[PDB]
């Protein structure tokens, strides 16, 4: 599924997202916008040989199993096939899982450089939440 903004944001925000960890939903939505462009079957390859995965480009070198990453974990304890989904839950709960673990949302790099500091209320400007 490639999500509408205002499609994604109202999906976060009832799978509680919006201000965890203290992130407010902006944050969120532009995280998604620039790992996946909204698209639930995004994949990437990392140089490592990991992949990512989903609408939040989580990573197989922690946080999923999908078999070909050695020699890594899966912390939130599911397949990486199951953050393709076009229903959010497992991508949103296995988030939580990463925001909650030192960094915040440094984890994503693309964030970081593309997010973290912007006016990121744009992203949600609009939308009937
Ligand atoms: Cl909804
Ligand atoms: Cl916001
Ligand atoms: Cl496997
Ligand atoms: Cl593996
Ligand atoms: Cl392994
Ligand atoms: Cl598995
Ligand atoms: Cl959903
Ligand atoms: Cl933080
Ligand atoms: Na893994
Ligand atoms: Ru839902």
């Amino acid at each position: 599924k490639v999500f509408g903004r205002c499609e994604l944001a109202a999906a976060m925000k009832r799978h509680g997202l919006d201000n965890y960890r203290g992130y407010s939903l902006g944050n969120w939505v532009c995280a998604a916008k620039f790992e996946s462009n909204f698209n639930t079957q995004a994949t990437n390859r990392n140089t490592d040989g990991s992949t990512d995965y989903g609408i939040l480009q989580i990573n197989s070198r922690w946080w999923c199993n999908d078999g070909r990453t050695p020699g890594s974990r899966n912390l939130c304890n599911i397949p990486c096939s199951a953050l393709l989904s076009s229903d959010i839950t497992a991508s949103v709960n296995c988030a939580k899982k990463i925001v909650s673990d030192g960094n915040g949302m440094n984890a994503w790099v693309a964030w970081r450089n593309r997010c973290k500091g912007t006016d990121v209320q744009a992203w949600i400007r609009g939308c009937r939440l």
